[PDB]
């Protein structure tokens, strides 16, 4: 009980700036910190809520994604089924999409407080300038979006700003991809990373319930596998340990994913299993990064000798040269230096 965050879901990395934003989730808050892991701003807290207002009284409940750009942050607040907006320049917390309950809503369509969502477990910017925030709905099983500006998904018509619906997933918990995006079908999808550079084009995804990552194309919406699971659509029982190319490859329960654009891999918080994966998607080859797959933590190893503890979430930082992991059950950031494969802990001062 010693370190000051408590099982933090999600990282994420401000690419002008190089802070990170952190999701403290078991202490309700959102904290902002110098990429050396000196704290900016600490929002929210002591206990789960969900108030607006001014960064001093404004209050979260577990939250998990975290997205920024340009000062301002997207919260998935899981628990209170929001997504919230907080304006670093105003030091306002707001509330962008959700009606503070669970919804089992499946198309959405109506805007930002009118439409409920269920479980917001990853947020992204994208662009149709930052103009949509793909959101992972673990709670309907599909990927949303939040129109931050009027635009167009892919194949879509103009929506305006404001407009939160569904983009991909029939909303049935299945393993299963389709050409069509509301055909494909996903199961706790939970973390997102974005790809919009050629060949690429897609949004990758962490599916937890089906231990699968897939991608979603922005160019019309089309869910493919990239690895883990089994054929068959209905299985989400194929959860195991194993390297290997597309479907012989066997995570579990991965709850996030980040794409390195230098190097063109993507690299997968693998939690049930303790450990990082990196994949390339040209290959669909998924081997093991870093993490013996143990729990005896320790502050200072190799890749191949760390060990982490059900890692909820990770980014990469800018130019790829380190990989942060939101190791959340041994309260920490772990720190990946991908130049020297070495593994330090963040400090939070």
């Amino acid at each position: 009980h010693m370190s000051p965050l408590l099982f933090p879901g999600k990282v994420t990395v401000d690419q002008v700036t190089d802070r990170l934003v952190i999701a403290d989730t078991g202490h309700h808050r959102i904290l902002v910190v110098w990429k050396n892991g000196q704290i900016q701003y600490s929002i929210g807290g002591p206990n789960p809520g969900r108030k607006d207002g001014i960064f001093s009284e404004s209050t979260f409940n577990s939250p998990q994604g975290v997205a920024i750009m340009n000062n301002i942050i997207y919260v998935a607040d899981t628990e209170n089924h929001l997504i919230r907006k907080i304006d670093l320049e105003a030091e306002k917390v707001s509330t962008v999409a959700g009606i503070g309950i669970q919804g089992t809503d499946k198309e959405g369509g109506a805007k930002g407080e009118q439409q409920p969502i269920s479980s917001p477990w990853d947020v992204v910017f994208g662009t149709s300038r930052g103009d949509i925030l793909w959101i992972a709905m673990a709670g309907t099983h599909q990927i949303w979006a939040l129109l931050l500006d009027s635009g167009k998904l892919p194949k879509k018509n103009e929506l305006t700003k404001g407009t939160c619906l569904r983009f991909a997933g029939s909303g049935n918990e299945e393993n299963r991809n389709n050409a069509y995006p509301h055909k494909a079908g996903f199961a706790q999808p939970s973390g997102l990373s974005l790809a919009s550079e050629d060949p690429w084009s897609c949004l990758f995804v962490a599916d937890s319930e089906s231990s699968t990552v897939r991608t979603v194309s922005l160019k019309d919406g089309a869910v493919k596998h990239l690895v883990g699971g089994e054929r068959d659509p209905m299985n989400l029982f194929a959860f195991g340990d194993v390297d290997g190319v597309g479907i012989n490859a066997k995570l579990q329960h991965p709850l996030g994913v980040t794409w390195d654009k230098k190097r063109n891999l993507l690299y997968v918080a693998d939690s049930y299993n303790h450990k990082i994966k990196v994949v390339d998607p040209k290959t669909k080859n998924c081997t093991t990064l870093a993490g013996t797959g143990d729990t005896n933590n320790v502050t200072s190893s190799s890749f191949t000798e760390s060990t982490f503890n059900e890692p909820g979430g990770l980014c990469i930082g800018e130019n790829g040269e380190l990989l942060y992991v939101a190791d959340t059950n041994n309260h920490q950031i772990k720190v990946m230096d991908l130049e020297t494969k070495m593994v330090s802990v963040l400090p939070i001062f």
